[PDB]
């Protein structure tokens, strides 16, 4: 039985300034072949609100488990831009060591909720030199989504968080799996609606990308079980949903909701994280607290673990829950370190939840790195 511990004092990778200056949201983490940690996040200028103005995708890279860092701005939007990069989603090719990061480019400022996502573009950033340099590629028009029950679909967004490479699967060996979320297009109204989630995958180290059949919708991440089954976890209000594909991401017919006691979450939901190590599955996210007028319901970072036992069956024991932080806790992502450690990045704050103010002070949220050891 693995028993984890915060092996050091936690590191603060990103710290938000005043909401009206710049805020850092939605962290994604990846460990490169060499052993370098890459932490990606959304840089929201002038506001904290979703899809409310200009945004960049930022990355901080550390070669020494977070002691020293370098920062890069991958997107570099002109200050004039009114577009919003969102939902950084990353996967690493453990063959080539090539790193892929996916982000959705919205044109949503001012538009109504149903038309905010209409113009979304699916953007991919790849790096072949351990994160030092990145190539940009717009997949919006190369990557087609099937017509299902007559419906027109588009890529809505990704993850957020991390995908997975299928290393335990012989049938789909080394397939790169990226969690996507589709939109159903209404061409006569100019609106979009949720089309369900599926996988976007590549069997040729990212040269070509193919999609599967969507089903359930919601922010989600995906990992691979010891038996090659893809195990996803979807955000819902008050519960997490299991989301399993046994055919390499093409279809997602198996799903069930976790009891709140096994995997608790805020009443209004929050993005969580999943990963697998040595036949154990881990979920990490906010436990959820009672929201008040001052702060939301996103509090208490925790990590849960379950042992696979029937191929990819598993049961999260609440007795195996490990609390990591008692105050505000939000979006999370996880990665595996070469030395056997586990890297966890998370949104944290100092109030029991995150603050609700129109303008929120510096350090109202930070992206904190955890290093856990067995």
């Amino acid at each position: 039985e693995p028993i984890w511990e915060i092996a050091s004092p936690t590191i603060t990778v990103f710290s938000s300034k005043a909401s009206n200056d710049i805020s850092y949201r939605v962290p994604a983490i990846a460990v490169t072949k060499k052993g370098s940690i890459l932490v990606f996040c959304e840089a929201r200028y002038g506001t904290w609100q979703d899809k409310a103005g200009r945004t960049d995708i930022l990355m901080k890279r550390s070669t020494d488990k977070g002691i020293t860092w370098t920062e890069k701005n991958l997107t570099n939007q002109a200050t004039s831009s009114k577009l919003s990069y969102m939902d950084p989603t990353v996967v690493v090719d453990q063959v080539t060591g090539k790193i892929f990061l996916f982000t959705s480019l919205w044109d949503a400022v001012g538009k109504e909720s149903a038309k905010q996502g209409y113009n979304n573009r699916a953007i991919m950033y790849t790096s072949e030199d351990d994160g030092l340099n990145w190539t940009r590629k717009d997949l919006t028009d190369e990557v087609e989504i099937g017509i299902f029950s007559g419906a027109t679909r588009m890529i809505g967004s990704f993850g957020p968080g991390s995908g997975v490479q299928m290393t335990s699967s012989e049938q789909y060996k080394n397939r790169l799996i990226v969690p996507i979320r589709t939109f159903k297009v209404n061409e006569a109204a100019g609106t979009v609606s949720n089309g369900g989630n599926t996988a976007m995958w590549s069997d040729d180290n990212g040269g070509t990308w193919e999609t599967g059949q969507p089903n359930k919708s919601g922010e989600w991440m995906v990992t691979e079980a010891p038996d090659g089954a893809l195990i996803g976890n979807i955000r819902y209000n008050g519960h997490r949903q299991n989301y399993v594909s046994t055919d390499g991401g093409a279809k997602w017919p198996s799903f069930s909701d976790y009891d709140p006691i096994a995997l608790p979450t805020p009443a209004k939901g929050c993005a969580g994280s999943v990963i697998v190590k040595d036949g154990w599955m881990y979920y990490c996210g906010a436990k959820g607290i009672i929201e008040t007028t001052a702060h939301d319901d996103r509090g208490i970072l925790y990590l849960a673990k379950a042992k696979f036992f029937g191929g990819h069956s598993h049961t999260f024991d609440p007795a195996d829950h490990m609390v990591l932080y008692d105050k505000a806790a939000g979006y999370t992502c996880m990665a595996l370190l070469p030395d056997g450690d586990m890297a966890i990045v998370a949104e944290l704050g100092n109030e029991p939840g995150f603050q609700k103010l129109s303008t929120r002070p510096a350090e109202w949220m930070r992206l904190e790195l955890f290093i856990l050891s067995t």
